[PDB]
């Protein structure tokens, strides 16, 4: 079995290997990359996402989210308070202000220490989940707006034609902005490209050990667990590496820098934080190997998780027994 310790793997495809996206994902899995839940892909030196980032300041962040924490430094939840709209230029200036800017630090490990010590005492503002793309239309390789759609994959594997679309999303971050522990909708893959700015640190639990993280989360967030049998779908809970180590949960960590791709694999729980002002683009995708994970994915039916239009068909076709209850949660 390849990669039996479930380490995060890093890949350096050549320009020739960067042509065929599906083929390269299947290659990475042949080497055991999925066992970690996360892989890094460094694009060939010839590739670029677009020519420059000099003209992005007028993108609108219609609903910036202030991420307010509750709990203790290593075990907390966050809620998202909606803020007034602002442009990317306005948000960049905010991120760089004395109130929100990255503190002085020695290296990524010192910054990670400071994040876990101090996150809860601040409420950073995240421009998350903005439909759109920063890939130039002429970028033909690993252009996250030109991937094969999940609906087309389901149709190719299973023969059923379904409604829905699959488009990318932009994330504008600042110091301390945080992504809570989660797997993707329907335990899909994700791919995330860091277009510009400061790094993003990731934590990940191997898919084969995801239920260990779930059981710890039920212990640590007991009221949330009683409220919903899949409350990590709410994407609000944080658990620090120190707490994970104290409770024996297998995990790994890695820092993504500008110009790098990360792939999350089906049922790979992940969480992380931004080091400073940055912009990422991410989208979900599927492969043949995903189908079985989609069929087994948990679902939130309490009403909190509320998701996209296109998840309907995935539930309806892959999980018909759960469909009625899940749809009630959506309505
Ligand atoms: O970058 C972020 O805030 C969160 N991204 C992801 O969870 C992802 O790409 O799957
Ligand atoms: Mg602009
Ligand atoms: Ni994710
Ligand atoms: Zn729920």
């Amino acid at each position: 079995a390849q990669n039996p310790n479930c380490n995060i793997m890093i890949f350096h495809p050549t320009k020739e290997e960067f042509n065929d996206f599906d083929k390269y994902i299947a290659y990475m899995e042949s080497q055991g990359a999925h066992r970690a839940g996360l892989a890094k892909i460094i694009p060939p030196k010839e590739w670029k996402a677009r020519e420059t980032y000099d003209n992005i300041s007028e993108i609108l962040i219609a609903t910036p989210l202030q991420q307010v924490a509750s709990g203790r430094a290593g075990v907390f939840t966050q809620y998202h308070k909606k803020k007034k709209a602002m442009t990317v230029g306005e948000y960049r200036h905010l991120a760089n202000s004395k109130k929100y800017q990255t503190p002085p630090h020695q290296n990524f490990e010192d910054l990670e220490r400071k994040y876990w010590k101090n996150r809860i005492y601040n409420s950073p503002i995240y421009g998350a989940d903005i439909s759109g793309s920063l890939f130039d239309e002429n970028t033909k390789q690993w252009n996250l707006g030109h991937l094969g759609t999940i609906q087309d994959l389901l149709e190719k594997e299973c023969g059923v034609v379904i409604e829905g679309v699959n488009t990318p999303y932009l994330y504008f971050g600042m110091w301390k902005t945080t992504f809570a522990w989660h797997t993707e909708d329907m335990d899909l893959y994700s791919i995330n490209y860091l277009h510009l700015g400061e790094p993003k640190t990731w934590y990940v639990v191997p898919p084969e050990h995801g239920q260990r993280l779930e059981r710890l989360a039920r212990e640590l967030f007991p009221g949330s667990s009683r409220g919903c049998g899949a409350f990590l779908r709410h994407k609000v809970a944080l658990i620090s590496p120190t707490v994970l180590k104290e409770n024996g949960i297998p995990f790994n960590r890695i820092t993504q820098e500008a110009g790098e791709f990360m792939v999350t694999f089906p049922y790979g729980y992940h969480a992380g934080f931004n080091h400073g002002f940055n912009c990422a683009e991410a989208i979900n995708f599927a492969t043949p190997r995903w189908i079985d994970y989609g069929k087994m994915a948990s679902q939130c039916s309490c009403g909190e998780a509320r998701v996209t239009f296109s998840m309907d068909a995935f539930v309806r076709i892959l999980q018909p027994e759960r469909y009625d209850l899940w749809k009630r949660g959506q309505d």
